[PDB]
């Protein structure tokens, strides 16, 4: 093949080299333009998923994907810790939130989970890595009355998710600091899994020790030419579940959300 | 993994070997029934693509998947024979026609192709795959108004092909008898491949050797659940074209058409 987008990437990738193993030293406004220019084509509803899969899977295209992806992971984690900060620190709590570059994905992102998990008011939801600004989880209470724990790993990380929910003046949402393991412990309807929960095999290999098959468990993942910002959920990671649905995403929306039920 | 699919899909195969061992010779009658519990599997809309090749290309569904792409291409031949004689005895050579199974489908189908395609009225089609009833090029000519050559490799079954054309009164569809290879001899602005047309690689290692790379090339392929009845064209198939456009199917549409070019 000789898709356009092809010599596209490598220039792109090539303007990312010289930050290699160093992407978190980035200035986050200065290379929002970078961001653009990944997500022209990402985004890009021309390309269909079989040339997409052609592109990414290409073994000349691995190092220009390992680049992509340091950069998308570490401006995503930056943006975020930037935003908590702000809000802590805001008058206006809800309207810095609204602020967030990618607030509206989110809440797109949300209605589409929400339809293919159908949510009702006061069920109770769990949400694995929450993250500096846990906006899922800030969400799930604040528009769809659900009752909800968030988990993160890193104690730092949840101390300040914590001062973001609490300064936003949400409730019924709380932060578990823990690995995945911690739903153990837990009763609840249903089970989400961020887009960087990481490791994956490990994740859904615990994950499946405790839930049962009636849980409603959708996970986040990357397909088509979106599969470039972050490596997707693999077939081999979620042995012992069953895919009941899917939502493909549109619009500036990066996550394919998946509904999977614990077998049989 | 734990679909309830599997247990369908292997009960039908199932079915289908009994049978299988009893006659060689399709009752096409008889045999209907069978075609629809595997249609509605293949029209599953609630299952998506990602979903349908968990199901579909796990490695126990092998044998099962094998028995029933082999009973879908014969009994679709066997129809097509059926019908081709039909046609040709009848005194109401369309009206029989109209009567074929699929013939709705091959007019949405058609639809789809001619906007992806730009089909325009005089443009010259080549069609790889004629069959016994050579609709698609019956339909290139009697609806789109271009003219056609249709390619049949059995000698036999292009001249029953020829009869139908006959019969039916239409003008500009030629019947070539030969394989794709024949297409060097041929000038065309359009260039068909049947869904049906094999092998794949042979076939697309041919067309590349004999198009320019301003030639629309159509091929028909099985996406989603609908691979249930047929294995799709590779991506690997297609080295040295690029995809340009993709149609999907609805309602009871099977294939899938995919619009590319020859490199560079
Ligand atoms: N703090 C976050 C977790 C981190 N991001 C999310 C994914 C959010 N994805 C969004 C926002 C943009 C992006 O992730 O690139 C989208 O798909 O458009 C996750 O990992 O699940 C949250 O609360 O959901
Ligand atoms: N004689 C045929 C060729 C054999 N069938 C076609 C495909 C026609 N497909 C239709 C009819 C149903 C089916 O093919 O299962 C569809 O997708 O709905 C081909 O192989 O390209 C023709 O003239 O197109
Ligand atoms: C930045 S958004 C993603 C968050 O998920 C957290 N995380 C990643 N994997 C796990 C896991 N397995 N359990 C809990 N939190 C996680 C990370 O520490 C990060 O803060
Ligand atoms: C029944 S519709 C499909 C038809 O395509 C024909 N066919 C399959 N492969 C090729 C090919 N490579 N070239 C020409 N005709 C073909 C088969 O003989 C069949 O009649
Ligand atoms: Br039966
Ligand atoms: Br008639």
């Amino acid at each position: 093949s000789c898709y356009i987008y092809w010599d596209k990437i490598k220039r792109i990738a090539s303007r990312l080299e010289g930050m290699n193993y160093h992407f978190d030293e980035m200035d986050t406004s200065g290379v929002m333009p970078l961001l653009d220019e990944i997500e022209e084509i990402a985004h890009d509803s021309t390309i269909d998923f079989e040339s997409a899969k052609h592109i990414l899977d290409d073994a000349e295209m691995n190092h220009a994907l390992s680049l992509i992806r340091k950069f998308y992971v570490n401006l995503g984690m930056k943006l975020e810790m930037e935003k908590a900060q702000e809000v802590i620190e805001s008058d206006s709590p809800w309207e810095t939130l609204r602020s967030f570059y990618f607030y509206p994905r989110y809440l797109e992102l949300l209605k589409n989970e929400a339809a293919l998990g159908r949510f009702r008011r006061g069920e109770r939801a769990v949400f694995i890595g929450g993250g500096p600004l846990p906006l899922t989880g800030i969400l799930l209470s604040h528009v769809y009355g659900m009752r909800v724990n968030v988990v993160e790993i890193e104690p730092d990380i949840a101390e300040l998710s914590r001062k973001v929910i609490e300064g936003l003046g949400v409730d019924g949402v709380n932060v578990i600091t823990g690995d995945e393991t911690v739903i153990d412990g837990l009763e609840f309807d249903v089970l989400m899994v961020a887009a960087l929960a990481e490791p994956k095999r490990r994740v859904f290999r615990n994950i499946h020790r405790y839930v049962d098959t009636e849980t409603r468990i959708i996970y986040r993942t990357y397909t088509g030419m979106r599969a470039i910002l972050y490596a997707p959920v693999s077939d081999d990671d979620i042995t012992g579940f069953r895919r009941a649905g899917v939502v493909l995403p549109s619009g500036k929306v990066n996550n394919t959300s998946v509904l999977v039920f614990k077998c049989p």
